[PDB]
């Protein structure tokens, strides 16, 4: 007997990648189907009884505590920002908004800026920030992108702000995350040239080294290095999902396991 | 010489509670401003050197380690929510809107609505699950509400879900935190009858003991406990301030000392 459609699709949503099963190996899909809730069933009590950790948050403090450790303040900075942000920054068709003058930030960069300008006047050289926290684009595509997505983005300004000080920061970190990467040349409209921090096809990160022209435009007169990463791609990488919704805030699912069970 | 409304506004920017500092003692503006600059100062430079967590990160983690040490499973549910989760919940003028049918989330009870009632087919009883995140409500008026500000929502759906367990998991909760408080009987439009957490004036939480008529709108048909709290209420409690903006995600404060030195 043959799947249709929507059995594969609902067999496909219970399968995870540990799994070694064949979804066409002509068992009926009722055991099929069987079989794998009672896998996801335990695997959801295992969870309960014994981490209770969600996969984003987790990997938010375990970012926060690298970054911290290195001298890097962490900041909270709003989500819902002023439309005014750009293009001020300089996507476009992707904004969401919100009411007349606002919307939903789609990088953490604006603020940050404006936090380095600002704590330049308070702290010593150099300044070195981070935040983690959600951004929004209107772009789902499939396996790579989501609307609703978690940033990291940490960056220094002042001393020490080389190329090779910004690549050995990715190093260290993506080392402590255990996830292999190369580095490639591309660009941008916002910021130009940028290093882009691969796995495989897999953009983990855009990374600068500054000053760019835009800093006039912010404030920023000072040598500065910078580099944002998905951490649902992080998330995608480490436990081998075969699409990025599984690692996305949802209802759908709990740390890539289905709810609907 | 007097002080100026914009003088004094920019002095109380300057001020933290910790300060025994009188704005209108005589000495002049410039040597208030220059005093509380440098105390300001002092304080970011040794937040920096020191510490580097943020207030609203740090309490989010700490509250994390609470609840999921008690049993309860950690959420991190989607923000930007479907418009129809209401009037499904039943205020009203106060949602931020997005494109034509989805909003910023004004509180976090119906993504945990969704979750009891899948887990139930998965979890053993009782199901105890909590979310923290960021909510939206068009209100600012003053010292107590912001349009922006985090929640953290916990609640148990199955045996257990009594008006005096709601009570001891309050209890235990604020006396880790070290907060003095009361409770107090209330009522709202979505939920009914509730309890009132208060310290003093200050509402810190609103609490219910289910069943409630709109279970049947969302497939709950359990006994429930619930409770929601506001993070930056309980850090204006904790660090003295007067403003709640203080506490807010903001570029304008970075744990309650104003960033424009
Ligand atoms: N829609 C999205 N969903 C999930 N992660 C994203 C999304 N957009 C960007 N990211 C993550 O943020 C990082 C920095 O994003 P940037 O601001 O450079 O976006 P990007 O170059 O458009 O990414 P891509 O080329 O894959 O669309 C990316 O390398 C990726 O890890
Ligand atoms: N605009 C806001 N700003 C900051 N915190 C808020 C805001 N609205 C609600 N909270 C927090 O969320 C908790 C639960 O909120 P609920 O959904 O009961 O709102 P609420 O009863 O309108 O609060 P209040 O009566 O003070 O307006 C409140 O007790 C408060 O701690
Ligand atoms: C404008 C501006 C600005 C000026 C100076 C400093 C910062 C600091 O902010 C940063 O770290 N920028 C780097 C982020 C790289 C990823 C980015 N989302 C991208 O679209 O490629 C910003
Ligand atoms: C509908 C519904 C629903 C049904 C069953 C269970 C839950 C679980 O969610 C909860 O914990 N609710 C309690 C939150 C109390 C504070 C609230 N913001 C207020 O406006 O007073 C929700
Ligand atoms: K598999
Ligand atoms: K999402
Ligand atoms: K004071
Ligand atoms: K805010
Ligand atoms: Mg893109
Ligand atoms: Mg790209
Ligand atoms: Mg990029
Ligand atoms: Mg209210
Ligand atoms: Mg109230
Ligand atoms: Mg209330």
């Amino acid at each position: 007997p043959a799947l249709t459609k929507s059995q594969t699709d609902r067999l496909e949503v219970l399968l995870n990648p540990k799994d070694e099963i064949s979804l066409n190996s002509g068992k009926p899909f009722r055991e099929l189907e069987s079989e794998l809730l009672s896998r996801r069933k335990k695997d959801l009590q295992q969870i309960y009884a014994e981490e209770r950790e969600n996969y984003l948050g987790k990997l938010e403090r375990e970012i926060t505590r690298f970054f911290v450790d290195r001298g890097f303040l962490e900041i909270k900075s709003p989500i819902l920002i002023p439309l005014e942000y750009i293009e001020r920054m300089g996507l476009s068709k992707q904004i969401f908004r919100v009411d007349k003058n606002f919307c939903l930030r789609p990088m953490l960069a604006p603020n940050l800026a404006n936090y380095l300008r600002k704590l330049d006047r308070a702290l010593p050289d150099p300044i070195k920030i981070f935040e983690i926290g959600p951004c929004y684009r209107k772009e789902s595509d499939g396996k790579e992108h989501l609307e609703e997505f978690t940033m990291l983005n940490f960056c220094q300004m002042g001393s020490g702000c080389t190329r090779e000080n910004l690549e050995s920061i990715i190093t260290d970190f993506l080392n402590h995350l255990g996830i292999d990467f190369k580095i490639v040349g591309d660009s941008c409209m916002v910021f130009g040239d940028t290093l882009d921090v691969m796995h495989g096809d897999l953009e983990l990160s855009s990374a600068v080294v500054g000053p760019i022209p835009l800093d006039r435009e912010w404030g920023i007169d000072k040598p500065w290095i910078g580099a944002g990463f998905g951490l649902e791609r992080l998330l995608k990488v480490k436990h081998d999902f075969k699409n990025i919704k599984r690692a996305a805030r949802s209802g759908s699912y709990y740390n890539g396991i289905s709810t609907n069970l």
